């Protein structure tokens, strides 16, 4: 068994999932709550 474990639309640190790639990105942009 492998370790891989995908899971490329989902920001835990927001508790929220995107099942279309382009919204993870446009999250991570300047969507997400990340502050520094
Ligand atoms: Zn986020």
């Amino acid at each position: 068994g492998s370790a891989a474990e995908v899971m490329k639309k989902y920001c835990s640190t927001c508790d929220i999932s995107f099942n279309y790639v382009k919204t993870y990105l446009a999250h991570k942009q300047f969507y997400c709550k990340n502050k520094p």
